[PDB]
């Protein structure tokens, strides 16, 4: 094994080479819902971006996990990415709904792996999800919350009218 | 016939011609489209530039065909313009659809065109085509598709509330 | 179908898309191959990024793929992405083999969508290659035909030491 | 006792004053290892910075141990500074090595206190050794396990040369 590793668990190890599919898995779903968003039927430049931005700061996490991995003396291995589990996303609603559930997915993986981290006793790692990834996904969840009551709300009245509203004045494009 | 031709078809030349006459008319149609969003009984600012925005790109590509035609040694054939197809436009949908057929038809001829060129081994024109014309087109129809899902979409719930909206959100003024 | 779709085969939709999955397994195969030389037993910073900077653009391939499918009224299709053909890459000289053999399997799924524009008489999509991507790839392959050589020529000498001079004065960091 | 001491034991203050001595007796080492490097028979100037700078970070971490200590209300006892283990230090690679040994001490020892935090429940002392050392710890043994592998890859091939470009290339002056 490394020349470099010290305290490091076989089981954390694999937990996190796990958190990088997850979160290659979630930045290939909001490429997919990203680009629904940017149909001709559907157009909605403002939910195209907010799913496209989301994409790149999932890949940004799992080259986090990737850098760490390194600097622990872990080996990065690498397994298929699943599809995204729809090809299309519906309204801006269902599109949102579906992510507040993937992000949630994201966290709990997180949550679990700082369980891992205690029982392992592995400080640096705990330390680690802390600092970049814990605070950073309870943010992001309240944001798709606070979109999901403002959609529900808009789209209540009159839903395409709605939608649009939301995209103009919420969503930046 | 010219000092400078070469590689350069009749057909093709006659072709250009015709493509000339059809941007032409293009910026005929959206001059009157233009000024149609500007009266007192329609007034949609943002609709009218537009569509005289459109009007002066439509100049651009006849003035970009006509440059062309004389180098290569061609001569500038030009036609009566026939007037736009409608004297009144209806709402900002009726108006973005008539746009999106219009295109369409430009569009057709651009790839009847190429089609020519292929036949005649006119590389120089595919080429020409291909840098200032066809990418520009399928740019532009998508914009209008999308214009058309946004309008569709708010003049569903609330005809004129929709309509004052998309001009105001979307549109430029 | 689209409201804006134009001379788009369904087959060049289909194939549009199988490159966009080409693109992906790529840009993972080159997060792969970075991540390997950032090891604490490989360590070759130099030979990361290049890796690094490859997934970069290799993923700005398939966004661009993705874009033009929307522009031209085709539907992105996502499928699973098979992992990297391998966990351990070897030497920078083994690597820079297998990215030579990965551009090139990319370079030929190019040209096989050229040919099948040329047949389909698809003179957007062909100039969409011709301006993105064909050029990119012939200039990449060369690139790394001479890194090819500069390693082989270094390593044939002193293998590690060759490795480390190349990394050192060839690749940035 | 202080009039500001709350939740802080007297094991935790202990060891933090045991951890003071091995982060000065870490300096120490790292200075004679800088000075080793600077002998005329010996000439690294690369080398001797990259020991002089560490000897400079292992000071300020046991300069902020003491500033903490002080927080608390802990009271410094200083003991004696056992001189470094050894007189000379051979090579850039035997040097390297006994740094990333003792940069594994010094990790196991930061490692060993957070495990007495935890169980004495003192957060702050957690919290200050997470912020302040095991990232900054982590990093830097993969770095040493980076020059380390540089190092054999040079000198397995050509020894004195080996260090020559290494210490030229890799290492700053
Ligand atoms: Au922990
Ligand atoms: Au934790
Ligand atoms: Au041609
Ligand atoms: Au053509
Ligand atoms: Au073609
Ligand atoms: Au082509
Ligand atoms: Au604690
Ligand atoms: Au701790
Ligand atoms: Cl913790
Ligand atoms: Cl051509
Ligand atoms: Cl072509
Ligand atoms: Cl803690």
């Amino acid at each position: 094994s490394s020349q470099i590793r010290q305290n490091y668990s076989t089981e954390v190890e694999a937990a996190v080479n796990r958190l990088v599919n997850l979160y290659l898995r979630a930045s290939y779903t909001y490429l997919s819902l990203g680009f629904y968003f940017d149909r001709d039927d559907v157009a909605l430049e403002g939910v195209c971006h907010f799913f496209r931005e989301l994409a790149e700061e999932k890949r940004e996490g799992a080259e986090r996990l990737l850098k760490m991995q390194n600097q622990r003396g872990g080996r990065a291995l690498f397994q298929d990415l699943q599809k995204p589990s729809q090809d299309e996303w519906g309204t801006t609603l269902d599109a949102m709904k579906a992510a507040i559930v993937l992000e949630k997915s994201l966290n709990q993986a997180l949550l679990d792996l700082h369980a891992l981290g205690s029982a392992q006793a592995d400080p640096h790692l705990c330390d680690f999800l802390e600092s970049h990834f814990l605070d950073e996904e309870v943010k992001l969840i309240k944001k798709m919350g606070d979109h999901l009551t403002n959609i529900q709300r808009l789209v209540g009245s009159q839903a395409g009218l709605g939608e649009y509203l939301f995209e103009r004045l919420t969503l930046k494009h």
